[PDB]
């Protein structure tokens, strides 16, 4: 029993974190096979943050301008190339700890673990979700750029996020490992703000099913709803639209608990209207939206 | 910026988890140097567990009755002995991935990371506090016994917890690595219950300090107080008494924010007596007590 926001074991990723230095700037890179991936803004100076021309900055660098340190071992850079917003540094040693891996670009609502690192050394691991406004509510201090987000499936690590920057509201923006940013953000220090965030409705529903599986039923009611009526209500609380795809995805949890998806939708409507009345659900006084339907089944059934 | 419940990187511990099977029972072991540590109740059948005589059941087993698998290899057991409630299995090969480590017993209110495992396979990591009633609020399914808790202090892993059982309210109980239970529990299938719990006051204060550092300031007020008057409020609201030691431990945070500890206790007094007025703190509608002062400093300054 019990329900916790758990992260993936970080060891497979720890063996890949290195430190990348360029000029006075030091941040983290991900060392896989003979390539080190890091954010391209490592090549920016004080004067470059607003309108950097990365092609012009990069053409002026030699391999020996990039210092890559893996533990106490300096790695030799033998080539470099830019792919969108990530730098790919060719190094002369393949990482012997390279796990089974792939790169996947995730969708809003998807969860993953972050290994926060500073100077190539991991600091901590926690679990995150890609918010509907394509930011993450992470925990990052200065020097954390290049920390990565990932899932693990059996022995394969799916890298999905690289941290680039913190926006003014304290949330965080970054790229997939092909260097494409999530959302409308760019690696410039000009004014950009995350769109209004919303609650990930399909995740809240999955988490209500988790509460039921763990033996808590107090929030159910005798009502049902149509999908359109649910969305008309939920949008008034800044909840994401619930689609037929989301209804299909919740099917397995519906079958396991005996509660139809639209019946759980009706319970969620009443919860938004009533609040908790001093109670909790799985130990929270708020509705939790950073567990996916997949996560819930995985943590409850194994 | 940002504040997340953060576990230590788990890689050093993943390299020590093995699968231990005795009879029909499979659970997890901790392989350090040439010893595997696991709960002694692995030798019990379901009827044995009703009233086990462990030294007697242990005499009846031999080395070959313990199958130990490190991933894909079977370790050969060459000796066995009990220390309190943990079984020590001497094996033929020392673990090459043994980290620098010590066995330490933690105090209630202290936190640690839990690496939840199944069939010797690490599956999830999360952060836990030792509750004042000596339980932890974990997430464990069948087969998680032998999962371990730990902290890391400058490349040294301090092992502090081994999981043994779930209580009827769904919280969990276990031992230190020397086999001594945390709390008034026994490894027997008898009627056991968690005692009435209390809230870890010094941790709530630490978390209020973390919120101020992150820009959440609405609960600060003009008032201050004394330990004696505050502890009157603490006792009334089922909070652990604040000692003079707690105030000193909070000293560094009280200086980095400019908010004195008893200045902050006045904010907490007001929150206990009046509630949160529909507001949240660091995205929580409850007062969080599973962050220690050290946890806040390491994440928000370190
Ligand atoms: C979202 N997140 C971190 C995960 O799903 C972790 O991965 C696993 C893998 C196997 C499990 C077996 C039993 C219980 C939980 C499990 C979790
Ligand atoms: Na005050």
């Amino acid at each position: 029993s019990g329900f916790r926001k758990m992260a993936f074991p970080s060891g497979k990723v720890e063996g890949c974190m290195v430190q990348v230095t360029c000029g006075t700037t030091t941040l983290n890179g991900l060392w896989l096979d003979d390539v080190v991936y890091c954010p391209r803004h490592v090549i920016c100076t004080s004067e470059d943050m607003l309108n950097p021309n990365y092609e012009d900055l990069l053409i002026r660098k030699s391999n020996h301008n990039f210092l890559v340190q893996a533990g106490n071992v300096q790695l030799r850079v033998i080539g470099h190339s830019m792919q969108n917003c990530v730098l790919k540094l060719k190094v002369d040693t393949a990482n012997p700890k390279t796990p089974k891996y792939k790169f996947v670009r995730i969708q809003p609502g998807q969860t993953f673990s972050v290994l926060a690192c500073y100077n190539g050394s991991p600091s901590g691991v926690y679990q995150c979700a890609m918010r509907p406004n394509f930011t993450i509510k992470g925990s990052f201090l200065n020097g954390s750029c290049g920390s990565v987000g990932f899932n693990i499936d059996y022995d394969c690590v799916s890298f999905c996020y690289m941290h680039h920057m913190e926006l003014p509201t304290g949330v965080h923006a970054g790229t997939d490992l092909e260097g494409n940013f999530y959302g409308p953000f760019v690696d410039r220090q000009t004014a950009q703000a995350a769109g209004t965030d919303t609650t990930i409705t399909v995740n809240v529903l999955a988490w209500l099913y988790a509460a039921v599986i763990n033996g808590d039923r107090w929030f159910l009611n005798r009502f049902t709803t149509t999908l359109n009526d649910f969305n008309l209500v939920a949008m008034k609380y800044n909840y994401e639209p619930l689609t037929q795809d989301h209804v299909d995805i919740l099917g397995p949890l519906s079958a396991q608990t005996g509660i139809a998806v639209l019946d759980m939708c009706a319970s969620l409507k009443e919860l938004l209207q009533n609040g908790m009345n001093g109670r909790t659900i799985l130990g929270s006084a708020l509705l939790e939206d950073e567990f996916t339907p997949f996560d819930v089944v995985r943590q409850c059934s194994g």
